[PDB]
């Protein structure tokens, strides 16, 4: 262990200091490096069990066994006496800047993962470049630094979801004794959009400042890996140039798919366009049944929209199907219409989008049902949410040797390594991994720590918790019921479940037995919780704490002996007793 | 183990059936008992490891080792052939009803704990009586069945807290693009109260129906334990009578304290009166600094009230004091005034409460500061929240021998047993235990299971999570920072912390760095999480899931390797890095 770890650490770290907490010579270097503003990784050997073994192994790299020992890019440079001697002639700055490449790290893609990796790498003194370019949508929509998450993903989505939730809050308020007014109140799409885009703008700038303050070179350019250490860039003026980097992190993310039909690219929009849309969508058709499709359709209906969802087969493919049905049922009972077992054939333009009046055009949607029957209806806006795809053919030359799977995603090892050794991939482009922001963040941060700070900790991709932000939120963590049954057998699976109602909904006169939760369990493994599922308000806030417990290997008994907090929705998980095999109704 | 467990189980259970899942003779009895509607405990011996040992020990009680064996109140009555033989002559009903006392269980107090115990006991066929009486407040306020929680506690408190939160939702809504109107909106106390009391009414009736359906005798009477097995009752007509019970559960709860000063009892109200108060309190003084005091003052200010809190010394004594200060700071920045280091001397009436006009009176509050300076100000309503006390001198004769501590609470063992063997105490009256609803529920349910179903599981009272429902909610689970430091030493405690802001507050233009969370950890125990603390929206929904993890023995590393759900407030617990000893600002 010790031998292998040290070689890899020395060869990969840009600037690293092997040290002990109780040393005046180590402190003299630390104070010098802080004064010269030279960022570095610090390994306190007296804080490690194999610290004494490492010192003897350090002799193979430096000839000495004492501390401190400073290394720059796989090379020993000197001890405390020598480092302070270099600092005396003002030569140390040039030594730590000496490199074979332009950068220790090039990050292609300035999104969640890419920014997390870049910022973390810079902490330990790696010269880092972050490349970001936003290719315009068919209709020319572009945005700033931050990736999908900040600009056209989680952030604007949840803000518009909140705007939708306040519709219900306005209704509830009367029952709770507030004078209004709810029928005489309307929503303004433009007021909301500008507020949301104003917050997006501050994050765009926030990241630009963060990279600057962490001394990370930000380039607004399109990157292309032409060789393992060479990245071709293209700036705003179409200048083509080549930069070199020791390690390459690919974090280019995904973009929405378009079905191969006439009219789609011309007359339809995606989530990329919706969040900055100058006009209110109006009568809207959402083609697709992903979480994006349902979330978007969800708030649009809550913002006084005539919304139809066109579903090819099932809702939320990949998610628990019982839970998916309940998500849809709520939406259908609160305005959202569904065109079941339906696919589109073409979109004909009936009216052109009025730019100078902030109004949508008009589109004729032609499609067909599974049986063969025809679909024909007029919509003001058609939103495609039919999936998301990586576009690595634009990013990656075939000659480089980075292997991609059937879906065009980068095949990685458990430490994010591509088939090219110095090249890594994180985020949505990493095959088989949950496609979520914090996954990209943990991946990026941890990778940067392993590369430049000698860390060993890998990212755990199992039991990653999710929340679908539909009108009624759906939070999950672990396996679906059908997956657990398939993996272990029906006789080994016990499902505890209960309907419930938020206390806030009682006075507000909202429907009983709409909120549902369940625990999927393995009987032969001391009733181990394999999956947690909650449909209700703040389902994300509910699920999070439990994801830690499931990680630790929570059983049903661990839930039972914990005491609930009253009055909350979440406390219901602490007292579940009704099983599915008993057949007793989950109602309260 | 086996020997001792079986004797206790047989002697305590009212109706119990020792059985095996794979037996046609056992099924014949089960179908007979279900048909005759005779409720019973079932012990499946083939589902237990020491099941074979129990069968041999059952011979000492029944002479036989086969199953099924039916026991009634410490006595063997017959096997499958004999039980069906009794059912044939229609004699079985009389055998299972044969008792030395009127009831197998008498529960004194129809609140959270008492109703949980009673309902659970009835499941396993124990003849159960639940006694509840609500002594009128000085001003004559009374309520129905359900205890403090339902009528004058958690339920009406959180509903009025929600009504207060909607004030903020009405403000936020404009920023999120809704047309209003927020300055032209007012709140109506009477509309809210009647809605809240209407929900309280349905719970009052819900419990009456539940006890009936579970065949539990509900008596609206004041109980008094005069001997270990004798309970004296007093009904609505002042009829005095005596009922006998095998086991006695004391669940009489607490009532608010009054300071020993002139005017307090006459002209002041408590939380007992506030939740059904016909008039709006108006300019209000809250005397006290408990969670009740701050919660009440909190929503009253949010409902257009002029609110002052009179504090003797510190806020939320017993809670984390850093967290308590932040709770107060928010309140002070959102309308709530504080009279620091102040105590009351007397309340003089300036104006009598106008009953026929739904308006408060007027009171002169005279008090003094710690230095000696005088306090004098006019208030429309004075609310006392100076603590809560048990009133067991009214409930319990000194001759019975039930030991009480210095604060008048029942001293119990770890299985809720009083100094009298057949007498038990649960809920708020159980000394040293967290005074919360779900604690009373778990205690009651589990006790009933041990008494009448042969269960062994005790209630765990450690690391019970709390949430103070102030304008900004405060959720905690575990030790405070000062307690952890005291118990283990400053050098062994590491505190990770971070300020944060809800995504919903960005567009709504609310203050940055108001929401705060921390993890108190023990360095020498692999950075074990000793205490979790969160100040923010839905702090109860946030904390709950974590309480399970802490129960399992969560470390900081367990939080770190779990992946966050984005965008949520709770996810911030998964990425904490700033320690208090580093001195770096917790701001984002
Ligand atoms: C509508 C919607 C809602 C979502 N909601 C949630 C949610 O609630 N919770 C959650 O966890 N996740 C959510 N996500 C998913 C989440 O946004 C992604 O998983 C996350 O963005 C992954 O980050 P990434 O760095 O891998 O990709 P991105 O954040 O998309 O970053 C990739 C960046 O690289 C850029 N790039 C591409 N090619 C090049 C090139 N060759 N040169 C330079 N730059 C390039 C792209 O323009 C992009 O900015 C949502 C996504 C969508 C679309
Ligand atoms: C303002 C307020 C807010 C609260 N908020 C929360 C919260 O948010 N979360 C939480 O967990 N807890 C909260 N609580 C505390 C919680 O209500 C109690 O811990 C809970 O009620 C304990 O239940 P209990 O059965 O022990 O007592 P109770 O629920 O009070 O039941 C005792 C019952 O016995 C009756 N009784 C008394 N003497 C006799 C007699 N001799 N004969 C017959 N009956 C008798 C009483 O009238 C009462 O109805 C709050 C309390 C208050 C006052
Ligand atoms: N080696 C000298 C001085 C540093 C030194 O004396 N090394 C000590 C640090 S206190 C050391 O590592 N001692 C040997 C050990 O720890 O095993 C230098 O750097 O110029
Ligand atoms: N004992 C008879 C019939 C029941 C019987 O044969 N007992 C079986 C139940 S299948 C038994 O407990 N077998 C012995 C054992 O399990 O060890 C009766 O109840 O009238
Ligand atoms: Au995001
Ligand atoms: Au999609
Ligand atoms: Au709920
Ligand atoms: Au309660
Ligand atoms: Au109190
Ligand atoms: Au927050
Ligand atoms: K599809
Ligand atoms: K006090």
């Amino acid at each position: 262990g010790t031998s292998q770890w040290l070689r890899k650490t020395v060869d990969s770290a840009a600037v690293i200091l092997f040290s002990k907490t109780t040393c005046p010579y180590c402190k003299k270097v630390k104070d010098v490096l802080a004064e010269a503003k030279i960022k570095h990784a610090t390994i306190e050997l007296d804080q490690l069990s194999n610290g004494s073994a490492i010192q003897k192994c350090l002799a193979s790299f430096s000839k000495i066994e004492t501390v401190p020992q400073m290394f720059v890019r796989g090379k020993f440079i000197g001890d405390s006496q020598t480092v302070l001697k270099y600092y005396s002639n003002d030569e140390l700055a040039g030594i730590v800047n000496e490199s074979k490449y332009d950068y220790d790290l090039i990050v292609i893609g300035g999104g969640s993962g890419g920014l997390a990796a870049g910022k973390e790498a810079a902490k330990y003194g790696a010269k880092t470049a972050v490349l970001d370019y936003v290719e315009p949508t068919p209709i020319g929509t572009t945005w700033g630094l931050g990736g999908t998450c900040v600009n056209v993903g989680c952030i604007p989505k949840k803000l518009m979801h909140q705007a939708g939730l306040l519709s219900h809050a306005l209704e509830d308020a009367e029952h709770f004794g507030w004078s209004l007014d709810r029928s005489k109140i309307s929503h303004n799409w433009s007021t909301m959009v500008e507020g949301v885009q104003s917050h997006i703008g501050s994050l765009n700038w926030g990241y630009k400042v963060a990279l600057r303050d962490n001394q990370v070179t930000y380039l607004n350019a399109k990157g292309r890996l032409i060789s393992p250490h060479e990245v071709q860039i293209t700036d705003k003026n179409q200048k083509v140039s080549t930069i070199t980097g020791n390690k390459i992190i690919l974090a280019t993310g995904e973009r929405p798919k378009y079905p191969e039909i006439p009219g789609a690219v011309e007359y339809g929009i995606t989530s990329d366009d919706l969040f900055s849309l100058p006009y209110f969508p109006g009568k809207t058709l959402v083609i697709g049944a992903s979480y994006v499709a349902l979330e978007c359709a969800g708030f649009l209906a809550s913002l006084g929209g005539d919304v139809t969802v066109m579903v090819r087969s099932i809702l939320l493919r990949g998610f628990d199907q019982q839970m998916a049905e309940k998500v849809g049922d709520y939406m259908e009972n609160h305005g959202v219409k569904f065109a079941k077992l339906c696919v589109p054939d073409e979109i004909k333009q009936l009216k052109v989008v009025d730019t100078e009046n902030n109004k949508p055009g008009l589109l004729l949607v032609k499609g067909h049902y599974t049986d063969g029957k025809k679909f024909e209806e007029e919509f003001e806006t058609v939103i495609f949410a039919v999936g998301r795809e990586p576009q690595l053919s634009k990013v990656l030359c075939e000659t480089v040797g980075v292997k991609l799977d059937k879906n065009g995603r980068v095949v990685c090892t458990d430490d994010e390594q591509t088939t090219v050794s110095n090249v890594y991939a994180i985020g949505d482009i990493n095959a088989g991994k949950p496609q979520l922001t914090p996954v990209a963040i943990q991946a990026g941060r941890y990778l940067a720590r392993r590369l430049f700070a000698g860390a060993t900790e890998l990212t755990d991709y199992s039991n990653v918790a999710t929340t679908v932000f539909t009108p009624l939120e759906y939070g999950a963590c672990g396996l679906s019921e059908e997956d657990a049954i398939e993996k272990y057998g029906d006789k080994d699976i016990e499902v505890y479940h209960s309907n419930f109602k938020p206390l806030e909904w009682t006075v507000a006169h909202r429907e009983d037995n709409v909120c549902y939760m369940k625990l999927v369990c393995r009987k032969s493994d001391n009733m181990r919780v394999l999956g947690l599922h909650v449909l209700g308000p703040n389902a994300g806030e509910i699920t999070q704490g439990y994801a830690v417990a499931i990680k630790m290997g929570a059983t049903k008994a661990d839930f039972d002996r914990t005491i609930g907090i009253h009055p909350t929705c979440s406390e219901t998980f602490t007292t579940l007793h009704v099983t599915k095999k008993s057949g007793v109704s989950p109602i309260v």
